[PDB]
């Protein structure tokens, strides 16, 4: 069985090679998916085949409970494993399995080096530095649903000002922490991304929340004990360390 | 079915109630992983019995293959569950199964306040300042066990200054940090609830490494599923940030 892999563009997860060599298959594709997809192919002894999810989604529910992206298909048996930076989570547990998490992570914050700033406690009670998240990403989310008071001080802050606080995309929300007095609130790993490639960015504090990302599977699956296996292989030996940093350190 | 739970004393996870009042059977005892069990008994619905590990061991193996500590008692089936600061490593999943990560946790740095110190990095290339860990400890192995150059050079550093850098315990360790020029490397966790408790101290740098505690069962086990699901609905719902507040705040 040549198992099949959902999984979606995404930088630096998965990424089509800089090349016009005559690369096929798999070898059209690059990035830490990719080299942890063929760390798993090895301890486990599996061939795969590469599959960019169809309609570019991760993975979400509608009314009729029906799902979309690569939790889609793996519900449809139209892919064996989705391995792409997909969050662990209660709802999609229900339809999916998941391997224990290659990536732990949580929601941070993203601002300029040299501020007196140290926390989301610092953020909350001022209001000269604006800050905010994505409009209607997992982070905006977060803090819509959380009963934490801290959390529901910075949530009423950005919806007030939501015209203003609540960017487009993580983009836009970087050009406007390198462009005027505003922090942003986004993934630990995609701030780490960015600031070892802007010296001029920094993270601040810690982390506000937790999740991971792990393989997902249908039901039922094999292979979702045997990947956690190698997931587990693969960090005490120090190799899910250097596909990070390979993948993240920047110039 | 009352499931049998083994645990092991260790603070704040499972401690004795400070109380001469007639408790009996798990309300003699008090802490995160108590207050955890709880809310996983009311989440799936089970009759539980707490019960500390006979020999007071995590769970480690020796030639013949032959475990002890928790990780035997699940083996043996005397406990259905173990709810404990314990580590999904490798090693035990061969032997048991784990739910998925209710902390996530890595190596760190424990040093005063106000030194331009800043991570591991800054401490490998120097040696005015000390850094060890506890002899014979899961950080100290981590080291010695390490291919990254840089924890390859602290790790030399460590085992030749060994009658000075390696401490007999976290008490020692922390003494040693309070009372001298000296850095201690342990589970964050841990650093975490010594800084909320000692205002001269603080945690440097991020995490060297990356490990979660799960609940361990037998293998084949039908919780261990269910109990990731509850997990998932706790860390969702902002519980275990709370329960870990709870333990680990400060004065
Ligand atoms: C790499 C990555 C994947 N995903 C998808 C997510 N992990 C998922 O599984 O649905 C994501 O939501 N963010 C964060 C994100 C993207 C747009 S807004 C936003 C946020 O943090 O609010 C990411 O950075
Ligand atoms: C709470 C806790 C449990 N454990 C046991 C460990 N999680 C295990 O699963 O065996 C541990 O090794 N440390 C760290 C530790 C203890 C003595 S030395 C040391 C270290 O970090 O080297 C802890 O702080
Ligand atoms: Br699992």
């Amino acid at each position: 069985r040549t198992l099949i892999v959902t999984t979606i563009l995404e930088e630096p997860y998965v990424m089509y090679r800089k090349s016009d060599k005559p690369l096929y298959g798999n070898d059209r594709f690059e990035g830490y998916c990719l080299d942890l997809l063929k760390e798993l192919s090895n301890i486990l002894g599996f061939l795969y085949d590469v599959k960019l999810v169809p309609d570019g989604k991760y993975g979400a529910q509608n009314d009729k409970g029906e799902w979309n992206g690569m939790v889609k298909e793996l519900i449809d048996h139209r892919a064996d494993l989705a391995v792409a930076p997909l969050t662990i989570t209660y709802v999609r547990e229900k339809v999916i399995d998941f391997s224990k998490p290659f990536m732990t992570l949580g929601i941070s914050i993203l601002y300029r080096k040299g501020t007196p700033i140290d926390s989301a406690d610092d953020l909350a009670k001022q209001t000269k530095i604006e800050y905010g998240a994505v409009r209607d990403g997992s982070t905006m989310t977060f803090f819509k649903k959380s009963k934490i008071s801290t959390y529901e001080k910075m949530w009423a802050f950005m919806s007030s000002r939501q015209q203003s606080a609540l960017v487009k995309n993580s983009d836009e929300g970087i050009q406007r922490v390198l462009t005027t007095d505003y922090a942003l609130l986004m993934e630990s790993t995609s701030i780490e991304y960015v600031t070892q490639r802007n010296c001029n960015l920094t993270q601040i504090g810690g982390l506000i929340d937790s999740k991971g990302y792990g393989v997902g599977t249908p039901i039922g699956s094999p292979y979702r004990d045997k990947i956690t296996i190698a997931i587990l292989q693969l960090q005490e030996e120090g190799k899910l360390h250097m596909m990070k940093e390979k993948w993240w350190r920047g110039n």
